[PDB]
C-alpha cells in the first residue's frame, strides 16, 4: 500500500479532482478530465479494499461516501472525497491524534482566555459603550472586538478612536494584549511539555 | 454524596457550559429568544453555585483545625456569585458582579488553578523583557518624534503617541501605513522601521526561549 | 572575516535606486571578479552542492545585455545574488535544516488544506450570495480563508457576514482556532525532530 | 566603604530607582505648565541624584569587561546637562541598575550570529521574489513593484503578514496565478523562520544541558 511516490501522485490526483469543480472548466482537454476522474475512482477503490481486511469506522464511512459518483449533497461528496486523503497518507493520522491530545489543554487555556475577554468586554462595553457602539455597544460585539484585538488584526482601529476620548486608552488595550499574549505563551509551552512527557 | 461529582468530566463540561451561556446571554440583545430555555439556564446556573456553597461548607466542616489562597478566592467568588444575583441590571455595581459569576469557572476545574500558578510564574521573565522593550520603544520613539515629528504629528506629535505608534508597529498591525508615508520623504525610513522590527522580534524571541528552557529545566531531559 | 564579500555581492545586487561617481563601477567590475575565484575554486577540487555552486557560479560567469534585451538580465541578477550561498557556508546549513523540515511541513500543509476546503465550501455555500467577491466560488473562498488563516485584517471578511448572519463567529472563530492548534502541533513536531539528533 | 558596592543590589531600592528614571523620562517634557512644579522639579533633581550616585558607585568599586565600559560610558553621558539625543542615553542606566537586563542583552547578543545568517537567506528569497514581481506587477501597480527598492519593502510588509491581501488581491484580478506567487512566498519564509526559532533554541540548550 505505502510507497512515497505513488502516495504523492495520489495526493496529486485526489486534490486536482477536488479543485477542478467546476466553473473553471468551461473548456479544457476533456480526455485529461476523464483520466483524472477515472483515476480518482481507482483510488476510492484502492482503500475501499485494503479496508476489507476507531479509525476504521472513519476509513469506511469516508471511502463509502467517496464511492457515490443535488446542491448540498454534491458539496458534501466533494468534502468526503477530499477526506480520503487521510486514509492515504498515514502520517496525517498520527498528526490528527496529536491535535486531539492538544484539545484538552487547549480547552482549558481557552476557558482562561474567555475569562480575560469577558472581563475586558464588560469593562469595555461599560467604558466604550456609547462612544463607539458598533464595537462596544452590546457585550457580544464587545467580545467579537476584543477578539479581533487579541489577534492584533488592525487593532489600532479599535483603540485610537477611544484614545482621543480617554487618555488611559492604551492601558486598557496594551494590558489586554499583553495579558493574552502571556497566557497563549503558557498554552504553547504546556502542550510541548505534555507532548514530551507523553513519550 | 457531594464529595464525588466535582471530579466528573461530563459534569464539569455541562456545568462550565451552563456558566458561560448564563454569563453571555444578556440582556436586550436577547429581547427575543425562547424565554423557557433562558429561564432554565439561569435557574440552573444559580443551582450550580448553590451546589458549590454546599461543597465548600463541607471542606470547611472538614479541616480538623478550621484554619488555599483558593479557599479565600473560592469562597469569595462563590459568596459573591451567590446571593447578589443581577440581570439586564442598570448601573452599575451588579454589572461588575457578572464578572465574579463567570470567575466561578476556576472553582469548577483544577487544571485552571494549576495553569494560573504557571502563568504567575512566567511573570518575572515577562516583566524584565518588558523593561527592555520599553527601553527600545523609547529610543525609537524619540529618534522618531524628532525625525518624523513635524511631518506626521498624527503619530509622532509627542513622545506618548510616538510610543503608541511603535507598539502598533511592534505587533505588526497595518504597520505599512505607519512607515510607507515616511518612505516618500526620508529614504532611510525603511532602515529605521525594519531595524526596530527585527530588534523587537529578536528580543521577544529570546523571551520565549527563556521561559521554554525554564519550564524544561523544571522537568524533563534529566 | 567573510563579511566584506557579502557586502560587495549584496551591494552590487541592490544598486540602481545616482551616487558613487564611478566607485559604483569599482563595485561593478569588482563584484564581477568575485565569481571568477569560484569558477576557479570549484576546479581546484577533485578525485551535490557542486551541482549548485557550478550552475550558479557559471551563470554568474555570463556577461550582460547592453542597450539591449533586458530579457534575461534579471534572471542573471538572481543567479549572481545566489552565489552568496556558495560562499557563505552557514547558509548551506540553514538550507539543509529547511529541507529537513520540508516533509513534516508538506503533511501538515495537506491538513491545513483539508480544513480550508471544508471551510471554503461551508463558507461558499453560506456567504456565496452576500459577498461573491470573497465567497463567489472555491478559488477566492480559499484565498479569503487563507487571508483569515494569516489573521491579516480578517475582521473585514467576517464583519459583513456578522450583520447578516448572527452565528458568523462560530464559523470564523473555529476556523481560526482549529488552524492555530494544528499549526501549533507542527512547530512542536519539528522542534522535537531536531533535538532528536542531540538526545 | 561598602555602602555602594552593596546598594545597587537591593530589590526595593532598584524598583524605586527605575520608577524614578522612568518617570523623569516619560514626563520630560510635553507637560510641565501646571503639574506640581515643585514635584517635577523634584523628579529631575532626584533623577540626577541617581546618576551622581552611580558615578560614586563606580569610582568606589573601581578603587577596590564590557559592562563596566557600557556602565562607565553611560553614567558618563548621563552626567551631562545631534544632542536632543542626550536624554536617550540616560534611559540606558536602567540596564546598569538591573542585573537582569544585563543577562538578557547578553543572551540576545548570542542570538545575533544565527539571526544574521538566516537574514541573509531571507534576503535571498525576498530578492528572488521582489525581482520576479518587479517584472510581473511593475506596469500594473508600480507604487509597490516599480523598482527593487519598493518591491523589497513591499515584500517585507507581505512577509510580516500585515495587511497583505491589499498587495495580493489587486494582482489577483489581473493575473490568476498570483495566489501562487504570494502564497508560496509566505510558506517559504515561514519554513525558514521556524528553522531560525528552533535553531536558536537548540543553540541555547546546547549551551549547557546534555
Ligand atoms: C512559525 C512562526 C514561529 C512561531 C513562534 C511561536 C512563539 C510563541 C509566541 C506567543 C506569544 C508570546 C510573545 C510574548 O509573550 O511577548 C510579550 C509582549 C510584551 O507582547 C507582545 O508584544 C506580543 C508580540 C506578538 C507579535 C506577533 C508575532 C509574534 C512575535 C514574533 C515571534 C517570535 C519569534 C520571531
Ligand atoms: C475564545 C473566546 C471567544 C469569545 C467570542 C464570543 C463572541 C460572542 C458574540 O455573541 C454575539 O454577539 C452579537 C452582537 O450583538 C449578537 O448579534 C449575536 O447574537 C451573538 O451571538
Ligand atoms: C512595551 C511597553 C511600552 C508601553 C508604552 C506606553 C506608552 C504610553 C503613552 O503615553 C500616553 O501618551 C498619550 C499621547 O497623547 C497621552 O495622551 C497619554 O496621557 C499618555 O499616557
Ligand atoms: C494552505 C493551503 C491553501 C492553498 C490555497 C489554494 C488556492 C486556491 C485558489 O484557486 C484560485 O482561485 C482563483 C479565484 O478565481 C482563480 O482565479 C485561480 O485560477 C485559482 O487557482
Ligand atoms: C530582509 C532584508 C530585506 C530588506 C530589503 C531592503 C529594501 C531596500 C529598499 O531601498 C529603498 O528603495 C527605495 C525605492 O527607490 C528608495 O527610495 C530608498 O532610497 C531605498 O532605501
Ligand atoms: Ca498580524
Ligand atoms: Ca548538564
Amino acid at each position: 500500500k505505502d510507497n512515497r511516490i505513488f502516495q504523492f501522485t495520489v495526493v496529486s490526483i485526489i486534490i486536482l479532482n477536488a479543485v477542478l469543480i467546476g466553473a473553471t472548466t468551461y473548456e479544457l482537454d476533456p480526455l485529461f478530465l476523464e483520466t483524472i476522474h477515472l483515476l480518482d475512482y481507482g483510488i476510492t477503490i484502492f482503500f475501499v479494499i485494503e479496508i476489507l481486511i476507531g479509525w476504521n469506522i472513519f476509513d469506511t464511512v469516508i471511502v463509502a461516501i467517496s464511492l457515490i459518483p443535488s446542491f448540498l449533497v454534491l458539496r458534501l461528496l466533494r468534502i468526503f472525497r477530499v477526506l480520503r486523503l487521510i486514509s492515504v497518507i498515514p502520517e496525517l493520522k498520527q498528526i490528527i491524534e496529536a491535535i486531539l491530545e492538544s484539545v484538552r489543554r487547549v480547552f482549558f487555556v481557552s476557558l482562561l482566555l474567555f475569562i480575560i475577554l469577558y472581563i475586558y468586554a464588560t469593562m469595555g462595553a461599560i467604558l466604550f459603550g456609547n462612544d463607539d457602539p458598533s464595537r462596544w455597544g452590546d457585550l457580544g460585539i464587545s467580545l467579537i472586538t476584543l477578539f479581533q484585538v487579541l489577534t492584533l488584526s488592525s487593532w489600532e482601529t479599535v483603540m485610537l478612536p477611544m484614545q482621543e476620548i480617554y487618555w488611559w486608552s492604551w492601558v486598557y488595550f496594551f494590558s489586554f494584549i499583553i495579558i493574552c499574549s502571556i497566557t497563549i505563551l503558557n498554552l504553547v509551552i504546556a502542550i510541548l511539555v505534555d507532548v514530551v512527557i507523553q513519550k
